[PDB]
């Protein structure tokens, strides 16, 4: 049955709750972003209103085949009335089309649901600054102090320099980047740009990228692999076996692969700097794991919450164990005592 943390009290609304059948008393189903754990359950046979961003709407229509009549896109940063309740969608700094939702309840309560997000100081000068938030439904993916990682700008710097150096030394090297969902497009677009290449991929992945309103996208991607020296592959193919196999297919055009695995956090984060990352090598193939995160670090999360000063926090991630829940509640209390709300 639908868990409490996907229900919005005082409304007929739910958030990211599509895998429980018809939810009793739900008049509108919100979807924060197009990631499979969140959309799980939607299909072409859904007949209830779905509220979401323009980008998320493009993906529901084209990839899941949800019918146009049930898709309700809303612009960002705009006060909108939905079934007689005022709502605003805010950029979540997660994957393309990902949003946070502000709900202004008829009784005067204000609720923020972050969806998935990577907190940024820029959110402190959005429409959030303008009034008080009583309840916060929080993306707690990395709510523990061990979780550090560098900025997205730092990680992209490392990738661009790694690739540019390798291909300038060997013009017959191929670059491959793994993907399994939307998000992290900057990794492969930034590498292709420095190499003066389009990025080549499958027809299914090109279709997905054509939904994302990225400017000048036609100039940046292609289905013709042979014209391109940056290829995308399924993340499951990023290993020595899959890559050797892939190199055979290029028909003696390249003699080296350099590959990037964008991971979330990994325990090598607790010791090693981004400057000092090293690849896994077998022969003419090298695989780099790079810590490109689209979720808040512990410090970024703590700063956001201490700025917002919510009256109540409801976690939406790591809620399945008692030890996880207890751990999070302890951090929330420290933060509140340190900052004085
Ligand atoms: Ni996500």
């Amino acid at each position: 049955t639908c868990p409490f943390y996907k229900k919005i009290p005082g409304t007929g609304f739910t958030v990211d709750a599509f895998q429980y059948g018809v939810v009793e008393g739900c008049t509108a189903y919100f979807l924060t972003h197009f990631h499979s754990d969140h959309y799980a359950g939607l299909s072409k046979h859904f007949t209830f209103p779905v509220y979401c961003s323009e980008i998320t709407g493009n993906l529901l229509k084209n990839k899941l085949h949800v019918q146009e009549q049930y898709i309700h896109p809303l612009p960002l940063d705009t006060e909108c009335i939905v079934n007689g309740v005022k709502v605003v969608l805010l950029d979540a700094n997660h994957c393309p089309g990902a949003v946070m939702i502000l709900f202004y309840l008829p009784n005067g309560t204000v609720i923020l649901h972050t969806g998935d997000f990577r907190a940024d100081p820029s959110m402190e000068r959005s429409l959030l600054a303008d009034q008080k938030v009583h309840m916060l439904y929080l993306d707690t993916t990395y709510c523990s102090p061990e979780y550090t990682f560098p900025s997205q700008q730092e990680v992209i710097r490392f990738a661009i320099n790694t690739a540019f150096e390798a291909v300038t030394l060997n013009p017959h090297a191929l670059v491959v980047c793994g993907t399994y969902s939307i998000g992290k497009e900057k990794v492969f677009l930034a590498i292709a740009d420095v190499l003066g290449s389009k990025v080549g991929m499958s027809q299914e992945k090109y279709k997905t990228l054509q939904c994302l309103n990225i400017p000048e996208i036609n100039s940046l991607i292609t289905t013709d692999m042979c014209s391109s020296l940056v290829h995308l592959l399924p993340m499951m193919q990023i290993n020595f076996k899959g890559l050797q196999s892939h190199l055979k297919k290029c028909g003696g055009k390249y003699n080296q692969i350099l590959a990037f695995r964008p991971t979330g956090w990994t325990h090598s984060n607790k010791f090693t700097r981004i400057a000092d990352v090293i690849p896994q090598t077998k022969g003419n193939i090298s695989i780099y794991g790079i810590p490109y995160s689209e979720h808040s670090s512990y410090l970024e999360m703590k700063r956001f919450v201490q700025w917002l000063k919510p009256q109540k926090i409801i976690p939406t991630v790591n809620v399945g164990t008692w030890k996880s829940r207890s751990t999070m509640e302890k951090y929330f209390r420290e933060w509140k005592l340190e900052a004085g709300y």
